């Protein structure tokens, strides 16, 4: 079997993207963030606190007859963003762009943090790390990715985001139409959870390629692309007037800035990331400074390839037996 589904991003700024999921019977359609930096399936419902429900579509499971309470079932979940939820859980029939996995775990929100109820276009999460990150208690569920796997033409997904407009997730095959060149493979260590992997260096602008080993995550849901402070300066060194700021929380330039492309490695292929991409508009409205999209990683603990990096190529999230990511340009 094999899925395909657009996903579009939320805002103008593509601060995430929605991909519509089919839960229940009939159908009930959310719009999820599919987020291969978590591992819970987890939707806005009719059991979450009301006054936390501002405009999200929300999950019923008593409209729903396949959905059945797991029994005992909690979760609850801490995002990098300090963002959070909690609830108890169902089984239900889900289905992403034509492929239907029956029995998976939705998570029921009974309680979400102030920044999900703030956006009204986010309807849950669709985790899709390592099931070893899921957070049911006191039995630990798969994904929708794991629970599709077997059932797979091949155990593969993809992510296709666009820059300012749609893209696409598959489950199941390789869209050899969706990229130019080839797709260059690079190892992963599932040890922590995610598909973490090693950059081999990057460069700024038309600047010298620096050979360098960058460990970090594939993650489509984080907005922004985290890296060490030595490399982030080096970018931000390349924009006049640009300065970290610890008010605002991280480095801002001049919105009258023309930013240079950031390049990073894959083996020994690039990526390059456009300096639009990087353009995270006015820290507040009618401001002239501007938000930067690559930001330092020094104190999260880890590098993040978020989807400002992500989305200048297409991915493949490997989940073969020993999994792997490939990169392509687009």
């Amino acid at each position: 079997s094999t899925g395909s589904a657009t996903t579009t991003p939320i805002d103008s700024l593509d601060d995430a993207y929605i991909t519509p999921v089919q839960i229940g019977t009939p159908a009930q359609t959310l719009n999820l963030d599919f987020d291969t930096g978590s591992s819970d399936l987890w939707v806005f419902s009719s059991e979450t606190t009301a006054s936390e429900v501002d405009g999200q579509t929300i999950y019923t499971p008593s409209k729903s007859t396949t959905a059945k309470l797991l029994s005992g079932a909690t979760w609850s979940i801490s995002y990098g963003d300090g963002s959070s939820s909690s609830g108890d859980v169902y089984t239900d029939t889900v289905s992403v762009g034509g492929l239907t996995v029956t029995g998976q775990a939705v998570e029921s929100a009974k309680k979400v943090s102030s920044s999900f109820t703030e956006d009204s276009t986010i309807d849950g999460l669709l985790g899709l790390a390592f099931s070893t990150l899921n957070t049911v208690s006191p039995t630990q569920q798969k994904t929708f990715f794991d629970n599709a796997k077997a059932s797979l033409d091949s155990p593969v997904f993809t992510a296709d985001l666009g820059y300012h407009a749609p893209g696409t997730y598959n489950f199941g095959f390789i869209d050899t139409t969706a990229y130019t060149g080839s797709i260059t493979y690079t190892a992963v260590s599932t040890k922590q959870g995610f598909w973490e992997w090693t950059s081999t260096g990057y460069a700024v602008g038309s600047g010298t390629f620096k050979s360098t080993s960058i460990d970090g995550i594939a993650d489509t849901g984080t907005t922004l692309l985290y890296l060490p402070a030595t490399v982030v300066s080096a970018y931000w060194a390349q924009v006049s007037g640009a300065k970290s700021s610890s008010s605002v929380g991280g480095y801002v330039f001049p919105c009258s800035a023309t930013l240079p492309s950031f390049t990073f490695g894959v083996g020994s292929a690039r990526i390059v990331i456009p300096g639009d991409y990087i353009d995270f508009g006015p820290i507040s409205t009618g401001s002239s400074s501007c938000f930067g999209g690559i930001q330092s990683s020094a104190g999260i603990g880890i590098n993040i390839f978020g989807d400002v990096a992500l989305k200048a190529a297409f991915v493949v999230f490997n989940g073969a037996t020993t999994p792997t990511l490939g990169f392509a340009s687009k």
